């Protein structure tokens, strides 16, 4: 076939322990004699779609789990085949990363969250709750230096208190996650944002916090904690400061959850070599000795298998990331979730600034999600159906009437289309230029008129 019989090719991004991992392939060869090449190529993660789907490309690539939802959507993963035992030997969360339509299609590798990072200097037995912070906040204020700042600016670094008590971005229970069921206006998610937007209020936070000011003011010793994930550490590192790193705060007793990033190695669909992979995947990466040649050579952070994250763990940072995990939520690895991202980082920029109530703010959340779902399905429809499938510049914001779309009887079409996907009602008097401007405005008259029906 296209892909060589009697080896593996592996691909891994440059960032990576590839030395580690290729001195891996070197006692694979010493003991089977199958020769293993491991290789970091360019934007590896779009090449793989497009060589797979010729039925090339490695044996084995590896990458971070929410990218193989739509590898395997196009069915480029092999469905791997671990017994119960070996499953065992990983923390059971890692392998709800790798699940697909209810097949396993990659084994995961390493995680990675968020968790909270502190001054040891300046507050030497962190904070266990969020309800402390506020006091804590004072007393240290009395002395020119603030309790917490982070990143409110992306909702990557927010979600983990909203999240708390029991919001949700969508909800799976079949390992399958329902686009339909946004879990973004719900108790939970108002409890927390209300907190949040009470720091705000109350001056222990600042509403335009982003990512570089708080790394800068932890960083320069003028604030005593900040939410960071490992990418952080050598910077701190490089500070001079005191710093651990812990578990995040619990909100109304429950922990925070941070979305967690699964590192994952799958097997090419097209490959001739799965059991050969299988046995190199199993038995020689991911034991103490493989997973230690890799991290020796770059730090992989938590890993998932149980023994060897045990050791490593002794590390009090890397036990903080893997705890954070297992009590976070895994990142959906759907395509909508670029939806959940827009809709949740509008509500907490509004909530924050008093634009928004935290209940208006929320239920829009809900009403923007949806929103820029249709957008991408529009976006796609036109694409295929008259446009003869090219995704070419073609946005949310393109006028259609310039593009050759709008035919004479073309736009009864994209009027039911528009029918059929919001189960709303469409006049004649609606079916004009203002509103078929773009996508963007096709997509604001749906929720016009599901606004004026409700
Ligand atoms: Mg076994």
């Amino acid at each position: 076939g296209k892909i060589e019989e009697g080896k593996l090719v592996i691909w891994i991004n440059g960032d990576k322990g590839y030395n580690g991992l290729a001195e891996v392939g070197k006692k694979f060869e010493k003991d089977t004699g199958i020769k293993v090449t491991v290789e970091h190529p360019d934007k590896l993660e779009e090449k793989f779609p497009q060589v797979a789907a010729t039925g090339d490309g490695p044996d084995i690539i590896f990458w971070a789990h929410d990218r193989f939802g739509g590898y395997a959507q196009s069915g480029l993963l092999a469905e791997i085949t671990p017994d119960k035992a070996f499953q065992d030997k990983l923390y059971p969360f890692t392998w709800d990363a790798v699940r697909y339509n209810g097949k396993l299609i990659a084994y995961p590798i390493a995680v990675e969250a968020l968790s909270l990072i502190y001054n040891k200097d300046l507050l030497p037995n962190p904070p266990k709750t969020w309800e402390e912070i506020p006091a804590l906040d004072k007393e240290l204020k009395a002395k020119g230096k603030s309790a917490l700042m982070f990143n409110l600016q992306e909702p990557y670094f927010t979600w983990p208190l909203i999240a708390a008590d029991g919001g949700y971005a969508f909800k799976y229970e079949n390992g399958k996650y329902d686009i339909k069921d946004v879990g973004v206006d719900n108790a939970g998610a108002k409890a927390g944002l209300t907190f949040l937007v009470d720091l705000i209020k109350n001056k222990h936070m600042n509403a335009d916090t982003d990512y570089s000011i708080a790394e800068a003011a932890f960083n320069k010793g003028e604030t005593a904690m900040t939410i960071n994930g490992p990418w952080a550490w050598s910077n701190i590192d490089t500070s001079k400061v005191n710093y651990g790193v812990t578990v995040l705060p619990t909100f109304k007793g429950q922990p925070s959850k941070p979305f967690v990033g699964v590192l994952s190695a799958g097997i090419n669909a097209a490959s001739p070599n799965k059991e050969l992979a299988k046995e190199f995947l199993e038995n020689y990466l991911l034991t103490d000795e493989g997973l230690e040649a890799v991290n020796k050579d770059k730090p992989l952070g938590a890993v998932a298998l149980k023994s060897y994250e045990e050791e490593l763990a002794k590390d009090p940072r890397i036990a903080a990331t893997m705890e954070n995990a297992q009590k976070g939520e895994i990142m959906p690895n759907i395509p909508q979730m670029s939806a959940f991202w827009y809709a949740v980082r509008t509500a907490v920029i509004n909530a924050a600034s008093g634009r928004q109530t935290v209940d208006e703010a929320l239920k829009d959340a809900q009403t923007n999600a949806a929103a820029h779902m249709l957008e991408s399905k529009l976006i796609q429809h036109i694409a295929t159906q008259y446009l003869d499938g090219d995704h070419d510049g073609l946005n949310a914001q393109t006028p259609l009437f310039e593009l050759n779309v709008v035919d004479s009887a073309s736009i009864f079409d994209l009027v039911d289309f528009l029918r059929q996907e919001s189960h709303v009602a469409i006049g004649m008097h609606e079916i004009h230029p203002a509103n078929f401007a773009s996508v963007q405005a096709m997509v604001a008259l749906v929720q016009r008129l599901q606004a004026q029906v409700a």
